[PDB]
């Protein structure tokens, strides 16, 4: 009665979407193959296989990648139901795929190193020579190089490239966001550029990648104050179609947006309607500038980072 099931494309964070995968399977019978990688590798991947990819679904943890995908007409359209799960500021003006989960841009910093009211009022402040050697960030990561893709967006290239030179003289490299926290947790340098949930998903466990960090929210509409949209389509050349617009339909439903509320991802809800884990600033207070993540660019970013130095 049940087939083989899907293979979904998976960028996201991998105890996320177990959480989804064992609620869906369980209600469904619906079996899913992940096939784990970053957002920018697995979008490459997709439009370099075309219409010979084994892949049903595709999740990413930003919406570059989306942006990609959906440019190389790879994305079948989803079903209605499905679009009238997500509020509106969380699906794209252009494009075949939706809004899944968000996240908050957020500065970490170390309390004993360094005091709220000593912290950057703007992320452009991170520019000043003041701030050298005083910050960090994981720049080959897609969740970092999707916040420079709304710097992008809202200050233009000019001011962008400026800022990424600023950032070569000033900052200090890390792979991986927990990595990045883990060395303002150690007190290594002041503070970093992560996404909120790193923190909570850390203090959840033991908290020792964590318990010296606090999170600074710059709001202002400031590009700082910027809220990735992680995204989910379903593959034009998907041989379980159905099955496949299932588990986007499930996961952006009432369910899966249940589980985000719920589970130790603590990545925020997009459903209509659906609240977020009570421990999280709520999105209508994050003071968030507009940012449309069908504009989003990901090749640029590539080029303005590389021509910083910074890849
Ligand atoms: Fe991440
Ligand atoms: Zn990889
Ligand atoms: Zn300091
Ligand atoms: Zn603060
Ligand atoms: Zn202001
Ligand atoms: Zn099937």
């Amino acid at each position: 009665s049940n087939d083989s099931g899907i293979v979904v494309y998976n960028a996201q964070h991998e105890n996320l979407v177990k959480s989804w995968v064992d609620g869906f399977t369980k209600d469904t019978g619906i079996k899913v193959t992940l096939r784990n990688g970053g957002d920018s590798e697995l979008g490459n991947q997709l439009v370099q296989e075309g219409s010979a990819s084994p892949a049903d679904v595709f999740l990413t943890e930003n919406s570059p990648a989306m942006v990609l995908v959906d440019n190389a007409k790879l994305f079948a359209p989803l079903d209605a139901v499905t679009q009238a799960q997500v509020a509106q500021e969380y699906r794209p003006e252009h494009g075949r795929w939706t809004g899944i989960a968000a996240r908050s841009t957020v500065f970490v910093y170390n309390p004993e190193k360094i005091s709220e009211a000593e912290l950057p009022k703007s992320i452009m402040d991170l520019a000043k020579p003041e701030w050298k050697g005083r910050w960090a960030a994981s720049p080959s990561g897609a969740d970092f190089q999707a916040i420079v893709s709304a710097m992008l967006e809202l200050k233009g290239e000019k001011a962008t490239l400026e800022w990424l030179k600023a950032m070569k003289t000033n900052f200090t490299a890390y792979k991986g966001n927990s990595t990045v926290m883990k060395a303002v947790n150690a007190g290594q340098i002041d503070g970093g550029v992560i996404y909120h949930y790193y923190r909570f998903v850390d203090q959840a466990k033991t908290g020792e990648n964590s318990g010296k960090t606090q999170l600074h929210y710059f709001k202002h509409q400031d590009p700082g104050a910027f809220v990735s949209i992680s995204g989910g389509g379903v593959l034009a050349s998907s041989k379980h179609p159905k099955e496949a617009q299932e588990f986007v339909k499930w996961i952006t439903g009432k369910s899966g947006q249940d589980i985000l509320r719920t589970n130790n991802a603590f990545e925020y809800a997009v459903g209509v309607d659906a609240a977020s884990n009570p421990k999280l600033v709520p999105l209508k207070d994050l003071d968030a500038p507009k940012v449309e993540p069908s504009k989003l660019n990901s090749k640029k970013v590539v080029e303005l980072m590389t021509e910083a130095g910074l890849l």
